[PDB]
RNA sequence: CCCCCCCACCCACAAAAACCACAACACCCACAAACCCAAAAAACCCCACAACCCCCCCACACCCCACCAACCCCACAAACCCCACACACCCCACAAAAC
Protein backbone atom coordinates (compact mmCIF):
# COMPACT_ATOMS: atom_id res chain seq x y z
CA UNK A 1 0.00 0.00 0.00
CA UNK A 2 1.18 3.72 -0.71
CA UNK A 3 0.60 3.91 3.18
CA UNK A 4 2.57 1.12 4.07
CA UNK A 5 5.57 2.12 1.97
CA UNK A 6 5.53 5.75 3.36
CA UNK A 7 5.66 4.51 6.64
CA UNK A 8 8.76 2.29 5.97
CA UNK A 9 10.64 4.96 4.44
CA UNK A 10 10.28 7.39 7.68
CA UNK A 11 11.18 4.37 9.92
CA UNK A 12 14.23 4.64 8.12
CA UNK A 13 14.93 8.32 8.11
CA UNK A 14 14.34 8.35 4.13
CA UNK A 15 17.73 6.93 3.74
CA UNK A 16 18.32 4.28 1.66
CA UNK A 17 18.78 0.69 3.33
CA UNK A 18 21.42 -1.20 2.79
CA UNK A 19 19.81 -3.93 0.84
CA UNK A 20 18.92 -1.29 -1.66
CA UNK A 21 22.37 -0.22 -2.13
CA UNK A 22 23.08 -3.99 -2.76
CA UNK A 23 20.50 -4.25 -5.62
CA UNK A 24 21.49 -1.30 -7.04
CA UNK A 25 25.27 -1.92 -7.34
CA UNK A 26 24.56 -5.52 -8.63
CA UNK A 27 22.18 -4.27 -11.35
CA UNK A 28 24.24 -1.61 -12.49
CA UNK A 29 27.85 -3.31 -12.61
CA UNK A 30 26.41 -6.85 -14.28
CA UNK A 31 25.60 -4.45 -17.43
CA UNK A 32 27.33 -2.42 -19.90
CA UNK A 33 27.12 1.04 -18.65
CA UNK A 34 26.17 3.35 -21.51
CA UNK A 35 27.46 6.93 -21.58
CA UNK A 36 25.15 9.36 -19.48
CA UNK A 37 22.55 6.17 -18.65
CA UNK A 38 20.96 5.51 -15.06
CA UNK A 39 23.05 2.28 -15.30
CA UNK A 40 26.15 4.90 -15.44
CA UNK A 41 24.77 7.30 -12.41
CA UNK A 42 24.10 3.91 -10.74
CA UNK A 43 27.67 2.95 -10.88
CA UNK A 44 29.08 6.05 -10.02
CA UNK A 45 27.04 7.17 -7.07
CA UNK A 46 27.29 3.68 -5.04
CA UNK A 47 30.08 1.41 -4.92
CA UNK A 48 32.57 0.49 -2.26
C1' C B 1 90.81 -32.69 -8.35
C1' C B 2 98.06 -30.35 -1.49
C1' C B 3 102.54 -27.57 -1.91
C1' C B 4 108.60 -23.24 -5.62
C1' C B 5 111.01 -20.53 -1.82
C1' C B 6 109.99 -15.92 0.83
C1' C B 7 105.38 -15.27 1.81
C1' A B 8 100.50 -14.80 2.40
C1' C B 9 93.65 -8.54 2.78
C1' C B 10 92.45 -9.67 -5.45
C1' C B 11 95.84 -3.42 1.54
C1' A B 12 98.60 0.76 0.89
C1' C B 13 102.93 7.29 -2.82
C1' A B 14 101.73 12.28 -0.84
C1' A B 15 97.58 14.79 0.43
C1' A B 16 93.13 13.06 1.28
C1' A B 17 88.22 10.96 1.01
C1' A B 18 79.57 12.92 0.65
C1' C B 19 80.25 9.85 -6.89
C1' C B 20 79.30 17.83 -1.49
C1' A B 21 80.22 22.82 -2.81
C1' C B 22 80.72 29.59 -8.47
C1' A B 23 76.89 32.65 -7.38
C1' A B 24 71.68 32.87 -7.33
C1' C B 25 68.70 29.07 -6.03
C1' A B 26 65.70 25.06 -5.25
C1' C B 27 57.22 21.97 -6.31
C1' C B 28 60.65 17.19 -13.27
C1' C B 29 54.55 24.59 -10.10
C1' A B 30 52.88 28.79 -12.77
C1' C B 31 51.04 33.82 -19.34
C1' A B 32 46.50 36.41 -18.04
C1' A B 33 41.40 36.13 -17.72
C1' A B 34 39.65 32.08 -16.27
C1' C B 35 39.66 27.65 -14.33
C1' C B 36 33.92 20.01 -15.88
C1' C B 37 38.49 17.16 -22.18
C1' A B 38 29.45 20.50 -20.01
C1' A B 39 26.18 23.00 -22.76
C1' A B 40 22.55 25.72 -30.39
C1' A B 41 17.82 24.18 -30.33
C1' A B 42 14.75 19.87 -30.08
C1' A B 43 15.64 15.62 -27.84
C1' C B 44 17.34 11.49 -25.19
C1' C B 45 16.19 2.48 -24.58
C1' C B 46 23.07 1.89 -29.86
C1' C B 47 13.33 0.68 -28.90
C1' A B 48 9.70 0.48 -32.63
C1' C B 49 6.54 -0.71 -40.73
C1' A B 50 3.13 -4.26 -40.04
C1' A B 51 2.32 -9.76 -39.11
C1' C B 52 4.92 -12.04 -35.85
C1' C B 53 8.19 -13.72 -32.16
C1' C B 54 11.45 -21.61 -29.82
C1' C B 55 18.38 -19.86 -34.74
C1' C B 56 9.97 -25.60 -33.63
C1' C B 57 7.90 -28.85 -37.18
C1' C B 58 6.68 -32.64 -44.66
C1' A B 59 5.26 -37.32 -43.47
C1' C B 60 6.89 -42.15 -41.42
C1' A B 61 9.66 -42.02 -37.55
C1' C B 62 13.26 -41.52 -33.78
C1' C B 63 19.73 -46.31 -29.73
C1' C B 64 25.11 -41.86 -35.07
C1' C B 65 20.74 -50.46 -32.91
C1' A B 66 20.45 -54.78 -35.75
C1' C B 67 22.49 -60.10 -42.10
C1' C B 68 23.09 -64.23 -39.86
C1' A B 69 27.09 -67.39 -37.07
C1' A B 70 29.03 -64.86 -33.22
C1' C B 71 31.32 -62.14 -29.60
C1' C B 72 39.26 -62.13 -25.04
C1' C B 73 42.57 -57.10 -30.34
C1' C B 74 42.61 -66.51 -26.67
C1' A B 75 44.52 -70.69 -28.53
C1' C B 76 48.97 -75.66 -34.08
C1' A B 77 51.74 -78.62 -31.15
C1' A B 78 55.53 -78.54 -27.65
C1' A B 79 56.30 -74.99 -24.39
C1' C B 80 56.63 -70.72 -21.11
C1' C B 81 62.92 -66.23 -16.33
C1' C B 82 63.70 -61.29 -22.67
C1' C B 83 67.82 -68.21 -17.34
C1' A B 84 72.16 -71.05 -18.15
C1' C B 85 79.21 -74.01 -22.73
C1' A B 86 82.73 -74.29 -19.17
C1' C B 87 85.20 -71.10 -16.00
C1' A B 88 83.49 -67.75 -13.20
C1' C B 89 81.22 -63.31 -11.05
C1' C B 90 83.91 -55.49 -7.15
C1' C B 91 82.43 -52.14 -14.55
C1' C B 92 89.01 -54.48 -7.75
C1' A B 93 94.10 -55.26 -8.19
C1' C B 94 101.95 -54.24 -11.91
C1' A B 95 104.75 -51.62 -8.71
C1' A B 96 104.98 -47.14 -6.00
C1' A B 97 101.17 -44.34 -4.29
C1' A B 98 97.09 -42.29 -2.78
C1' C B 99 94.69 -33.11 0.23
Amino acid sequence: SPEAVYTRIMMNGGRLKRSHIRRYVSVSSNHQARPNSFAEFLNKTYSS
